[PDB]
């Protein structure tokens, strides 16, 4: 016995954690009437010069339309005189980041991938089309549209179906195998890259480091000092500070929590995480993880917070030279 | 012998000039702000409260702003209204909203209109967005500041929804258009400076640390916590190496509260506490200084952004002289 | 399965019983310090004020409680009243002052008679202090434990003065001893329940987060920051390695808030935020689960010792039923 | 290019004057003070402690001090004194008490009696309270400062203390009167320079990071913590807009050791650590340069409020030239 | 809420690392390696002087071939065998000013205070090791071939040739010597009275060194303990070699040498210290081998505690 | 006006001539230096490594430094070169390690050979220790200060490390002498600007914010976090008077980067954030203002000691032109 008090759960509980956030029962039916809507508009896909120039890859911007006639920016990288069908790879970069520098990833362009890096819309990227709701609260970006009539408007649910068209993209072209692509990402880069291979399973490969947009109320309950999940709290406070509406709150971020994504996905995933993180805790994450569909694997660093994690880019670069 | 001060010592306050560019064109800015205003019909809708007491008719007042959206105020009135009496403006701190009902109505007791405004997208019924060109979640205060020209900041949509809500309440039958007054704190009371600016026949002003004054100042004074952050916080995210710095404060300066205090014709009484690092002093008196009207200060030594004991009574006896 | 946090998780509260031991003879106290505070002739004097408005009379009350001290409370009371009308009493913050005058006209204009208490020492004009055999400078709150008797208690004198300026105000001619209320945050919602106890007769009564209840489940829990420091700050001065800790927490029990709850009659009236670290929410429903007559709550889960938006639109509605 | 420095750079220190007024009657209000305290018999008691050990005789020594309070000091002899000796006084930091018997049974064994005040109100046994006609909760530094005339001040009852203490200790048969030294840190240290103000036959004196100098630049410096925010909370609390901040800091000029310091003829050896943000160095070195014998300092550049590695023995060698 | 553990389980509380299967032979090749290298004893006058008390630097080869030094206090003209008094002090500091210890002086006592290798102190030697890591001095040595190269081993064989010199000198009884500290200093105590048991009395003071799985997962803000922390993120991120690190931790954990102690303990311990949590204190007063009482302080942390230097004077008294 | 830092303002960085004095013999302490390397024969050894991957040849390159230590540093060469081709040195930050062979694969697909250096005692595989007469725990950065001659200092055998491995990857084979660079954060910025000025031959240098630069500034500066606190750590330990201050900062002078960048030949391209209070900008300047060959700066004005976006981009478009 002697079991210390953690601020989150013992490392046994965390693999048989169901989460905390309630499912919707037409959880299914309101992302396929997602993957409808954004079928319904037409890509445009348009790609554009980029500035950067180096001898090891063709570098773009990739350009579409995602849902709430919006326009999307990707950062495109190809291999110089690809000659047959090649890997491609995903990334999502971090909550209000932006998909970062060219030279980061030109090493998976060197082995024959093709690689696309989304920027979030309204993030620090070039992503800066704002889609409309009728209920506006500059409380909470990840809440935005939790108040309209229809839950169809939620924010978090463009910015995911942005991914899925991207993956859908990516896999369509001519020079990439459908059949071999994969996604990784940190931080809300990690969620996404989740979201993505639920909303797109042909993806074969995942690689999330300590993913963000899971088990919100898990989150919320926790009362977290730092970080992006303080922005329920902070939409609480300024829309509803009595909780009349906690459980319709609750029940629509239910519609863009990633756990319940999570049984959709096909990829193999390799999931790190570290156990000192307070920023995303590692409830909130195992809540997703455990209900993946597809084989899994974790990696744990238990002095760790929200941080570099050494070893971890290695670790994904092996794991993504099996593509 | 002087001694050390986060921000400039008192003898230094009155005298400050501010450090945000003015723009050679402000005049026409914001003159082509009040006929774009004109030129979208108010629509004014005034509806029930839930809200119920003997001492005041409380009703949600609805008008359209620039940007085509709606905006609410709380609207307080004498249940028999008799002659035309005196009226107050009130506006809210950054992120809350309007308030409480009851915390007003001793002002209509006294026989006054009360109407305070929700701002756009903030704690109160407001929820109408106007649409921008770049949007970035970076920072509401820089809110469209990236598009092409600087007519879609989001702070100028809220200083002319300040101006329609005196223009509405001036109009009104019982009101003496030459007996209104504006006040609030913080975010209140830069907005009370802007409403007494673009509305100049408001007749008096209580700002209590005005907010949104002097953005450049606040920049680079480095100040650990508060919303002029914000300014740091979309530097960080879409100009990380300040190769679009004077664009920037060129553009905020169309929406820095000093640069409209020359407009201002009404008597001011501004409270300042010297020990606030939200609202710096500096950036006060930098708006403070170019009043254009009669005006007074009254100082806090040990506060900072806090509860004033005394000032609610002071800004009371104040408003009696409507 | 429940998730962590610093004080009880919300489903417990209703149910706890607090920490700190009822004396035997708390009944016995208290009647004698009724009978001591009756033996002492108030010495009621009523001065006209500086504050003047049409909307109400302003005057200094000043009387004399327990420990021969003159005691001031701000009296408001209407400008031509002709039957009995309601009354309220309102209490401060630790440390404050009854505060403005303006910010309780709204009660005036309604008929109210409306007093408002300054305690001893603290920021107002009661500045007359009791003697004790024992004095520490650790702490006000435990001023007077380490006295032969436990009649000392500074705190014992404070109740008192609320019962003394809640007899004199239904004692007022124009007061109906029926319809008198009370009120206030913090330390003043901790005076409300004392004020409501020691007068029974008090119909009405409105605490919002009440401060002086359960003091060792407030020790226990040793919070950062806050007033409850002062028991660990006295026992690190004067008992450090508690040898006293019985005798101390037993004496508290005489001026903990939750002993006296069941003698309140009123209809009570409380608001409680669950994130507050000053006054814990278990120590607040230590005192509510006590209580002698009708009561209901109000929470805010996501606030602290902070303004709690919508909670004074709700006692104004609540004491609308005087 | 001198750094930047929270405090005054060094070369300053040696010149610095100070900032706290003077009043014209300093001399004659310590000269009251001084008869005042002479016009109260002592009524010295002694009696043997529970600590026990061979190497001195421990005893409580009890007197009475200005406004009828019995006042406690710890009182240790030798054993075999046979002849007039030497004494030490010791005096302790903000809050504290005398400490352990044991921590100076080495000076007994040189052959010194050592006597250890407890500062009324504090951890010790001194828990006589004078009254004062105005009480405020907010500061005990600042207790009396309200009065009608300025000989109600706690740390002028303090001071006289030491003064007491002193002339008690050197009438005592086998004290040589000419051999008396006064040492401690912070509190102690100011209290050290005080007794050897209002004692001036005392031969050392040794203090460390004095406290109790130059209220107006501490109150003027942005000290974030320590016992000199009490005048804040005091300003805050009974005058926000500071309308008798002339007055307070007059009164307040009264009991700064810094204008005692003049009166000092023992030989004086200050302890200074530049980092100290509870006790800035500019506020020692306001006493330090203004006193009336000779001097010497130890500085220690990277320290702050803490212990200063080699000041005992530093303080010890220095008290063996006795 | 509940930092540490309540203190209704302190008094059975075990430890977190259970006691290593050869620990006595550890330990007896340890004071036999000890007892290979000549102490080479050295006694210089000190600056400091007193009429109180003969003043001297008194310096010694330990283990590793460092020379070590210590404080040396005697009175100045004693008679007959008369009692000694060891002093250790925390953790990077050293042994302190000479007058804090002049009135066991005067009650004729040899005073001997010893300074850490490496710390604020005259003791600048250091011995080599294998595989040096920058990360934590308490775990120098913990990645070499064998165990015995460990830091705190050379630190805890260090008290035990000092208590070794004090007990062989001609006017100390060798049956009337006592140890005492604050923090690092209170686990050394531990540690000397169990490498030399023949000392009489201990009085350690939140006692530091012991019970190191503990305090790691107790994830304490702030502190020395932080070093396991610290060591974990340089050299060994995910743990895959936790088991050898903290069982070769249990040789030269505290609590695992209490068994060894006759002397009788004097603890004293603060409830609300986060640097040394009384859960890891009580693992080694309750596994100690000779009689002892404990002095608790509900409401302080890590710092001065009133009385304490009163009650340790007089239980040191009885020496 | 009036624009406070808590460094230097930017007008005066660009010619700030350091705070820490150069010793009058730093030419032939380097000199002599140099020589003692070569004295020691280097040992090369290279083993494959378990990482792999058909972009790079990865190894561990071994050899002997001063103080008869292995040092050990990654080794990532081309596959199959047909040609001399240039090569990237790579140094890591305080207590780190050279981090994960993939990170600079980018760099070997170039055609580039890369060797990223573990620093003795860090994170990495470098865990030989030079012994010194004097160790003191409290700073490896002052680690050999006390010794009897200088030429025991932990930072010179850390210097003289970058110079070997330098030496080495020049010497290969494949690799053009005239083409190689040097680049790293932080401690890894300084020991590019020291492997720079013992290899002259080296032809461009990409520091971001160094570190190891104006000790005596740094340490004159606030500074409450971060690794140049090392030295107040090791005044509090073995000098809390500071009466060795000026021999301590004298001898730091030999290990100061910016007493070595007069002997810089490479074009330079230093990144510096101005709200670095980890390296102060002033402390980085003293190093820049002193450079030998070409230079120019990247400025991030609102950025701490964090990543910096887009400066591994402008970093590879420098490094392009190798
Ligand atoms: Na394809
Ligand atoms: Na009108
Ligand atoms: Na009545
Ligand atoms: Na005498
Ligand atoms: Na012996
Ligand atoms: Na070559």
């Amino acid at each position: 016995h002697h079991v210390p008090l953690t601020f989150d759960l013992p490392f046994e509980e965390l693999l048989t954690y169901p989460g905390r956030t309630p499912r919707p029962a037409d959880h299914d039916e309101y992302w396929d009437r997602g993957l409808a809507d954004l079928a319904a508009v037409p890509a445009d896909v348009v790609i554009e010069p980029a500035e950067f120039t180096t001898p090891l890859a063709r570098c773009s911007h990739l350009w579409f339309t995602g849902t709430g006639g919006v326009r999307v920016h990707a950062k495109l990288l190809r291999p110089v005189a690809p000659v047959e069908p090649h890997p491609a790879l995903l990334q999502f970069h971090g909550y209000t980041g932006n998909s970062g520098d060219w030279s980061s990833r030109l090493h998976y362009v060197a082995l024959g991938y093709t690689v696309a890096a989304l920027d979030c819309r309204g993030q620090a990227g070039l992503s800066v089309g704002e889609a409309p709701v009728e209920n506006w609260s500059m409380a909470s970006y990840l809440l935005r549209g939790i108040d309209d009539d229809a839950a169809d408007n939620l924010a978090l649910r463009h910015l995911f179906l942005d991914t899925a068209r991207l993956a859908q993209i990516v896999l369509a072209m001519d020079d990439v195998d459908p059949d071999r692509v994969a996604a990784t990402g940190y931080s809300q880069g990690g969620g996404l890259t989740l979201a993505c291979a639920a909303l797109e399973p042909r993806i074969r490969l995942a690689a999330p480091v300590y993913p963000f947009l899971c088990d919100f109320r898990r989150a919320w309950e926790m009362d977290l000092e730092k970080g992006p999940y303080n922005e329920i709290t902070t939409y609480f406070r300024a829309r509803d500070p009595r909780h009349l509406r906690e459980e319709e709150i609750f029940s629509r971020l239910g519609y863009v929590d990633v756990q319940h994504l999570a049984p959709r996905v096909r990829a193999e995933v390799l999931m790190t995480v570290s156990l000192a993180d307070k920023i995303c805790p590692p409830s909130t994450q195992f809540a997703a993880y455990n209900k993946l569909g597809g084989p899994k694997d974790y990696r744990l660093y238990p002095d760790f917070a929200h941080e570099t994690l050494p070893g971890t880019d290695d670790a994904i670069f092996t794991f993504l030279q099996g593509l």
